[PDB]
């Protein structure tokens, strides 16, 4: 069935993701290092030309 399209383009886009929704649900962690590593990845994105939304880059 994989084959044939079956709107499965339709059902998924590469702009919804369920990475949201993982920041969302709360889970205890005996470390703070990861949460530090994730702040570093959004100071580098809100750094960006923005340039016709940056599709290009």
């Amino acid at each position: 069935g994989s084959k044939t399209i079956q709107e499965k383009e339709q059902e998924l886009k590469n702009l919804k993701d369920n990475v949201e929704l993982e920041r969302l649900k709360n889970e205890r962690h005996d470390h703070d290092e990861e949460a530090e590593r994730k702040a570093l990845e959004d100071k580098l994105a809100d750094k960006q030309e923005h340039l016709d939304g940056a599709l290009r880059y």
